């Protein structure tokens, strides 16, 4: 059997301790979908985090240049996974954000898996900002 479903987002902070450290930072993806199916193929899920970064356009795109694959998608402040391989396995992604100015706006975060259709099948998560902090300075 069974299996159904399974999801993986994680990030690498490093320490909340330094500024480097809220400077830039670093997450993970990951989707894990099993099911009887025959099917096929592709993986895609889709994070919402802190949106209260800057992430890279270009950074994601270093995905995409893994061996022209896999790909992934960064709104801004969301994020999603696209993958077709499988075969078999589970997929994983990982990106890096930024930020620059802070703002003010706390809230929690979510994020979701899926795999192909129907029904019911995926996998669903939360999250939250870790670390948050502030300050700042200047």
């Amino acid at each position: 059997e069974e299996f159904p479903f399974a999801l993986g987002v994680q990030t690498l902070p490093q320490t909340c301790d330094e500024p480097k450290a809220h400077t830039s930072f670093q997450i993970s993806l990951s989707v894990s979908y099993t099911g009887s199916r025959s099917a096929s193929n592709m993986a895609i899920v889709d994070v919402k985090m802190v949106s209260g970064f800057i992430p890279l356009k270009p950074t994601v795109k270093m995905l995409e240049r893994s061996n022209h694959v896999s790909r992934t998608e960064v709104s801004s402040n969301h994020v999603l996974i696209y993958l077709d391989k499988v075969s078999n396995q589970t997929l994983s992604l990982f990106f890096t954000v930024l930020q620059d100015v802070p703002v003010r706006d706390l809230k929690p975060a979510i994020v979701k898996v899926y795999d192909y259709y129907e029904t019911d099948e995926f996998a669903i998560a939360e999250y939250n900002a870790p670390c948050s902090k502030d300050l700042g300075n200047a």
